[PDB]
């Protein structure tokens, strides 16, 4: 796989994010993980750290896996990165996303997130708790 460049437009909530790729605008979905939605519990609290991961970054990368690269909604599917760390991963590591939505061939990273939810399930972070 590949990080291409991308500049952040606007965050949106803990698993969404507007960001400008190859100069257009898109919504990106981050793949491999489910936060909760704003309105649910945990759901602020997963928005505001994308958020801020997303805002402090001085470089941000969007990665493609092998398969579909957009969603059924428009939605750009990828592993966003800010300065180098994955989103997607330190959400799951935090305990405010749970891993989700893996479908064959946009896999990639699977077993990474995988290790990192087990880690913060032992610690009883936040969705864990
Ligand atoms: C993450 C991801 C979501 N989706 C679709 C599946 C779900 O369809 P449905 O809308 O029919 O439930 C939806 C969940 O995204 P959200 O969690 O943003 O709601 O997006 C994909 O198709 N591929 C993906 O990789
Ligand atoms: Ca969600």
């Amino acid at each position: 796989l590949h990080k291409e460049p991308a500049t952040l437009i606007k965050a949106i909530d803990g698993d969404t994010v507007k960001l400008m790729y190859k100069g257009q605008p898109m919504t990106f979905r981050l793949l491999l993980v489910d936060t909760p939605e704003f309105n649910e519990k945990y759901g602020p609290e997963a928005s505001a750290f994308t958020k801020k991961m997303v805002e402090n970054a001085k470089k941000i990368e969007a990665e493609f896996d092998k398969g579909q690269r957009t969603d059924k909604y428009g939605r750009g599917l990828a592993y966003i990165y800010a300065d180098g760390k994955m989103v997607n991963e330190a959400l799951v590591r935090q305990g405010l996303a749970k891993v989700a939505y893996v479908y064959k061939g946009n896999n990639t990273h699977e077993q990474l997130l995988r290790k990192a939810e087990a880690q913060a399930k032992k610690e009883k972070l936040n969705i864990w708790s």
